[PDB]
């Protein structure tokens, strides 16, 4: 079942960017600190302590992340308990410059952020290489579908597929980060058009839901080996060549016009919007915000698990919209539950995030066969197309608000998911 190896590969196209973009904990690489160091050893701890500058007091770490201080290392150095004492009073009158020669990652390995320097003003490229992937993802929708016609539909499925392999082993290679985002870009234009083949084949060719399950199954089991080989492999180079070596060894106004099928077409642009933010947010959440990546992500991948079931057994006898709706609900319920959670409890945290996810692995399960459901046959394929295309859109907007409303506020992007999360529950019940 080579398909399923298409599904696992997918997995870290999409959601990846956890391993391959983690930001260290970082700080200005000041010259002469090693001299200092080598005139009295102390701690990398004590290293931070009397050379970064200090956390602000509501928490701010932007002061010392992409801040140093002008104070002389070679020269005036003879105090080595306390050398920023003796240079002033108050830490604050030290001029405070940006980091000019580079930046020193607290990891043994590498990342995105390590290598390129995404960090500080920079910071926002880190989210530009999600929106690329998403933009990749939209674009590529479009044209794999407009030529799928032109060069039959297995020799079209075979170019993007070595496109895909192609170009994730020359990204495990790009010299800098354009050729980075542009390899970004064209791996999204091919392999959501690869993922959705390979779908569209192992439906049709059997003759239905079994199936569909094992390739998300395919899927959470790419998301565990993702894990697997983060943990192993740290360097993102390493990780990348590792995820892309396998798979290359191996009308528009038909859906608006009546008020029935444009209130629809709208629920469902909407929820399709919805629930891709919060499982993307909340993926990109758990990368920035946990301590435990590895384990977290293991136990999310774990929990995604049994979603899938929980879905099957409702889809059978709750029904589809209802289950969808609680879903839902239970994921912006999630979301707004881990605003109040206090930095000291990890347990808690870790079960509401599983719960979060198993709510909207299920969302997503009903949101398939609904979609699927809610068109008439000639119009089917274009409603999916358009709901995909709001989803990619969503997609597109998901890192510029995770990682930067979190540099105003932390909370305030698992604000906007559970109002995005319980708005969808109340909308969903309109179908
Ligand atoms: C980032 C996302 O939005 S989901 C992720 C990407 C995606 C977008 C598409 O529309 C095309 C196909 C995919 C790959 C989804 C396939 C189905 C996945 C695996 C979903 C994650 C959750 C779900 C449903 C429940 C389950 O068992 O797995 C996949």
């Amino acid at each position: 079942l080579i398909l399923c190896l298409l599904s696992a590969a997918f997995a870290p196209i999409c959601v990846g960017i956890v391993f391959l973009g983690f930001t260290p904990d970082h700080h200005c690489q000041s010259p002469g600190v090693a001299e200092l160091s080598q005139r009295c050893g102390w701690s990398p701890a004590e290293e931070l302590n009397y050379t970064v500058p200090g956390l602000g007091p509501a928490g701010e770490a932007f002061l010392g992340q992409c801040r140093r201080y002008e104070v002389d290392w070679n020269q005036s150095a003879l105090s080595c308990v306390d050398p920023l004492a003796s240079l002033a009073t108050n830490r604050s009158h030290l001029p405070l410059g940006p980091c000019q020669d580079g930046w020193v990652y607290d990891t043994p390995g590498s990342s995105i952020v390590t290598e390129f320097n995404l960090v500080c003003a920079d910071s926002w490229k880190l989210d530009l290489f999600q929106s690329c992937l998403n933009a990749g993802f939209l674009f590529g929708s479009l044209g794999v579908g407009y030529f799928a016609d032109r060069f039959g539909r297995k020799l079209c499925l075979l170019g993007t597929v070595l496109v895909n392999a192609v170009s994730g082993v020359l990204m495990a290679f790009s010299p800098n980060y354009m050729s980075m985002l542009l390899f970004r870009l064209l791996q999204g234009l091919v392999s959501k058009g690869n993922w959705m083949a390979g779908y569209t084949l192992i439906t049709e060719f059997v003759g239905r839901r079994t199936v569909a399950i094992m390739y998300q199954m395919a899927f959470t089991v790419g998301l565990v080996a993702l894990t697997g080989l983060a943990y192993a492999l740290p360097h993102w180079r390493w990780l990348q060549l590792a995820v892309s070596l396998p798979t290359f060894l191996f009308s528009f106004a038909d859906l608006f016009r009546t008020p029935r099928l444009r209130k629809r077409t709208f629920i469902l642009m909407y929820l399709w919007f919805t629930d891709s933010v919060l499982y993307q947010g909340l993926i990109l959440h758990m990368g920035a915000t946990s301590g435990n990546l590895y384990l977290d992500f293991l136990y999310s991948a774990l929990v995604e698990i049994p979603g899938a079931f929980i879905a099957l057994i409702t889809i059978d006898r709750v029904g589809r919209i209802y289950p969808m709706a609680m879903s839902n609900l239970l994921a912006g319920a999630a979301c707004l539950v881990m605003i109040f959670i206090s930095p000291d409890l990890h347990w808690l945290n870790i079960i509401i995030m599983c719960v979060g996810r198993m709510g909207i692995t299920i969302a997503i399960q009903m949101i398939c066969l609904v979609n699927a459901e809610l068109y008439p046959t000639f119009v089917r394929n274009l409603g999916v197309m358009v709901c995909s295309s709001l989803c990619d859109i969503g997609g597109i907007i998901t890192p510029f608000i995770v990682f930067r409303l979190r540099e105003v506020w932390q909370a305030l992007p698992l604000i906007l998911f559970a109002v995005l999360g319980l708005l969808a529950a109340g909308v969903t019940l309109l179908l």
